């Protein structure tokens, strides 16, 4: 689009004038070959009230500048010269409408701004002196970040008692705004990146339980892996514990879009109509297998209908010889367990970091119910 | 009422007394012009104790004043007149009964009045100067706040072995103070207005995952959006999870207290005596509904009955064409599924971020039982 | 018991040690009339081993000393007199087995033990000069405090290159354990006094939420009202919530303790056995209910048996005129709507903030059914 | 294996470069003996690319060294030989594949080299001196420790411009990194150990609310003796609330592999098969009973089978006296309340803090169906 060129042109204008307006009153000498510079910004400081898609607005929008340096509006009362800068509150409530930059750029840019200014301030209070600008800004500078960072050095001190005075409210002020930015900054980081700080944490109690036992090397195998599995295929993260809160609609329309993988590639998936894939999506719940690892021995009850999306198992006899066959992509298996109502003949194991998904079998047969055609198609491969 | 303007100024004569009477300690000068002010203020202070609706008022109130500085009562014994501020737990105890004022004005309040009792306390022990006052008030001020925020300039040191003793205690005890009430800021501020610190940390997550995948762009709208609605209309809020723990007649109230939109407006909801809306509106769950979303198909099941508050939704054919009509405000539809018993003909979309109440069905059929005269209310709408 | 006076006294020991053994190693004029004092110490120290009901102590308890400055064993090899301290390891684990104490004590008595010790360590590597002990004790004690509390005056500074590398060290190590014991007293008092910081956050975002929405008056109160109820009467806790993780013999002693006022007083109560008091205290859930709030309106369903414990309610017809009569203390209602298995006629309300006992009912049937004495005591109040 | 000694041996040389490098910066009068430890340390940073099992690792590995020192390539252009201490986050990075090292060795030893590295930069901008090369490096260190640990003594301040410039910078730097690892570690030792921060503050709130009420003395013990027995034998932690989120087949393995105390010891458990195993020792849930604790009293309903492992308690008759006999390890009882339908006649007491394992009775009665062998090896026992 085109109006955040225009926000972040604004944004340059306001940083311009914070930058520029303490600098024209410490020194009158500046304001007179600025003048073009200083109109344009006024008139496209003013031409941004009524673009809606206002205290600040309106108060900055005044025009108290070309003013307060012309007729020279003598110092005590020229300090309203500061309610210009107030378009800070209104840019940083925009800056979220654009933890990298809600208490980063608010933060760090504030104090940098503040320093500046309250350096430009504590510059106006003093005799009047014969240097050079460039190395007093230095110097009052320098003061300026000892004082409001907390660091205490001491070569540059008031005298006057005014001067004092200035000085117990920035010391208290810039001792706030140190300890308070840093301290936020210290319980921001302990949430930065909060992926690999929740996560880890999550690993170190278990990890730490179960070395608080002992339990064997092939064993500790497969633990650490299973979390290695979570963490580079699934990033430390399980599903379903985390999408209850989004609303049913939501969980048809976010599981349709994610779950594209396991439907419409197996005949079953493919042409199988609509009302399935809102309906049978959210209860697809996905499990992780390790490497030889059972599931079923012989003939045991309650055989669920088990639905392989990528990779290949082995299919042997009860006893480890006569080798039967490989399953692999594209089909699924599990199914005569509930329409034949007869007991199994299976042994299964998985080669690698097999990932299948277990969906429960009360509802697949309150909907194979309602659908011949598919449960056909589920006959057709139970038969053949 | 008129109690609070008598705590409020018993807060200013507790003020008067922490600033004046360390003051009258420093400098015997005071107190003899001030004493219309001192009888006034003892007589204030001592007319508190009977007004319940007790160590620290009945230590204040003994008149140790007035007796202090005119019997002379020396130094070393005189520092008992220190007991009549602690007046203070008393008014820190009552500043909850009228994060804004919990740990604010207890925190910078106490530290300015601190920071003032304790630089008069190191002027106290000084060798006796010739300067003014006021300036040696602020020099002492200065080093004071020096000390106490960890600053540490050096200009102003210690020299006799009693004030390098003082300045031991007052250097542990301010660092102490400082590190205490910047660190309780620091971490306040981590949960000052914990609205928008907790939901967009509840925004952070879902979409951070959600974005660690792959989401189509008329899916990563409505997703921000449904936040956005959840943040405007809602302000970061669902309501049902938060109101378990308030109690059953306490979720009757104040259920039938803020859902007061949806009934006694629609013909329903009017004239349908009481026991309806204690019964049902804690039953009343709100959902929220997109531009363009699907919620039945043709011919379902389950199909519940929905009451619209407000918002305009067509309703079409099974297929695209062949508009059927508008539904609107004031009305309702959904309900000749479980009344008669039969499939659905019917199709809905929705034009905006439109509010709907979903209730649940077997409650509603356990319900409409009991009531003659309101299931017939459903019933000619049903019929005609 | 007589344990702990050895215990305390062995502290003492400790800090006896920890204060005179640097002092000693800096100032060899000690040690000579203390020699009684040093002998009986040093035998208490050594009589500590078996009294189980180890490695610091027998470190701790091998006559270094009365060698050390003796012997006068020369400065380089004497530094392994203070393995002696070790010992504040073991009382630091003995003081939990005796967070007012657990990172209270714990850290300002060893930051003050530190400190000690350091600034002993400082005056050491000193050119030898003249001036009284106590006031260079003062003065390293104050350079100490500055530095180690991260305040920097600079009045002393080092000039050697071993003191340069000593205060490298120090400075390193002060101000870690000045950032760590600050940050965890800030992080403490967030957390100290857990009871009123958790709860009134409890009320705070309820509370926000309700008051985000606007609540007539009189339902604004009872709200604040009811949180006050269970601010005093219960100080901010719900009790059923907290009690599951207790285990099932443990809600059942804890229950019988705690409950012993519903029980035992009323004639249902006392005397009805055993099985009961274990079976039905768990069982037995509280409620609280406000002034003028119904429960019942004439004729409903699933009217439970109700428990008045304390508290007096009236009883009035299906209308507001004909006033029936008072029920009080000591007696129960209730009953008849599951034993008769008849609709009701009654009506209620509550006088005041009153407490009454809500339990299930198909418990309750199922108990009563096998227990005929207790049923008949029901049914004799049931009939007349 | 030997890849881990790679490992050390590259972070050695990475050390050995961050170290050197800036000191051959400031001094050009090493590199000339060095140069066969330096042609050694580059040819083994360049053979390191190919071990996979990359910007900064070929960013460091080009050859810029061994020509920066001998063409001269004067000192604007020579701040690019920086670029070799990239390889820090890789080994950071790697750090975790191989909180004592998380939080702690990434933070004091990057903080050390960062401050080796400021203070041989800010050694560079000085004047030409005639001091020694160590101690004008102690007295460069000390200064960047004084302002880089925000102490503040002054006796080291910039003069030129140019230094001033400088120390601006890593005066905010500095203090940024001071603030960020201190508060960081405050922040963490809350953290640290937290299975004595977290479970103490378990038996705080408890034993807070237990002690807000009274109890018994001979109720107060068995209660903080119960937490003790758990913070001895179980060493604060419960088990099933924590192993819900391990999977079910990863609950089969953890259990199987940890309740190996329970089976293959009694008769009925060992020659059990196996799917027992897999089907019963997730729902084998353990309960700790302590000295003389009833159970049952004589003749209740739902009386579960009582499966000790270890431990003897005594069964006595309906009374207190005639005494039965003593049951121990390597047998059960509780058996014949189910299997006979029958009432009960036992008494039950426990000796000590015994630990006894209690399962679901439906579950029981469900395996058993499919056993003929092993409730027949119930029923002998049942019988005889
Ligand atoms: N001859 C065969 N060789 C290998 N696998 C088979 C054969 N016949 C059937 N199967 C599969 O083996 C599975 C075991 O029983 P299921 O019900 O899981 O579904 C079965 C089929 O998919
Ligand atoms: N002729 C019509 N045109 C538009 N809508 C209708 C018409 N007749 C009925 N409806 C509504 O369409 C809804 C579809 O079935 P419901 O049970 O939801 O309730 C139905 C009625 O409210
Ligand atoms: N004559 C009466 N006056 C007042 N209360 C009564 C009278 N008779 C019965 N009750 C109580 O009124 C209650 C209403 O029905 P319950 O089953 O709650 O138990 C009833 C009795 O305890
Ligand atoms: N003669 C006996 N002396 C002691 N204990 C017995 C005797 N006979 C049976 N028991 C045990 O007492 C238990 C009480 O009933 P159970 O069903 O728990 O299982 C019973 C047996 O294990």
């Amino acid at each position: 689009t085109y109006t955040l060129v225009w926000k972040v042109w604004i944004l340059a204008v306001t940083l311009y004038y914070a930058i520029r307006i303490p600098l024209t009153l410490v020194f009158p000498s500046l304001f007179s070959p600025l003048l073009p510079l200083d109109i344009l910004a006024s008139l496209a400081l003013i031409a941004d009230i009524p673009l809606d898609l206002r205290l600040p607005d309106l108060l900055a929008a005044l025009p108290l500048d070309l003013l307060v340096f012309a007729l020279h509006l003598p110092s005590p009362l020229s300090l309203l010269s500061l309610v210009r800068l107030l378009k800070l509150i209104s840019v940083q409530a925009s800056a979220t409408r654009i933890p990298a930059l809600l208490r980063l750029l608010s933060l760090v840019g504030f104090i940098l701004l503040a320093a500046h200014g309250i350096a430009c301030g504590w510059m106006s209070l003093q005799p009047p002196s014969e240097n050079p600008a460039g190395t007093r800004y230095l110097s009052a500078f320098y003061w300026t970040i000892t004082t409001l960072t907390t660091i205490g050095y001491g070569d540059i001190t008031p005298s006057t008692p005014t001067q004092t005075v200035y000085t117990i409210v920035i010391e208290l002020l810039g001792a706030a705004m140190y300890g308070l930015v840093i301290g936020n900054i210290a319980s921001l980081v302990s949430k930065l990146d909060a992926a690999k700080l929740l996560h880890r944490e999550r690993v170190e109690r278990v990890t730490a339980f179960l070395s608080y036992k002992r339990i064997s090397p092939e064993l500790q195998r497969r633990i650490i892996e299973y979390f290695d599995y979570l963490w580079e295929t699934r990033r430390g993260y399980e599903e379903r514990e985390v999408l209850k809160e989004l609303p049913h609609p939501l969980r048809l329309a976010v599981a349709m879009e994610i779950h594209g993988d396991v439907i419409e590639k197996v005949p079953l998936f493919k042409g199988a109509g609509e009302e399935f894939i809102r309906d049978i999506i959210l209860h697809l719940e996905p499990v992780i297998y390790g490497p030889g690892e059972y599931i079923i021995r012989a003939g045991e009850m309650g055989s669920d209908v088990y639905f392989i999306n990528r990779g290949s198992v082995e299919v042997l006899s009860a006893d480890e010889k006569t080798r039967y066959a490989i399953l692999s992509e594209g089909q699924f298996f599990g199914e005569m367990a509930l329409i034949l109502r007869a007991p199994r003949t299976a042994t299964v194991r998985a080669r690698a970091f097999c990932d299948l998904y277990r969906l429960d079998k009360e509802t697949f047969d309150r909907i194979l119910s309602r659908y011949p055609e598919i449960a056909a198609q589920i006959q057709e491969l139970a038969v053949r």
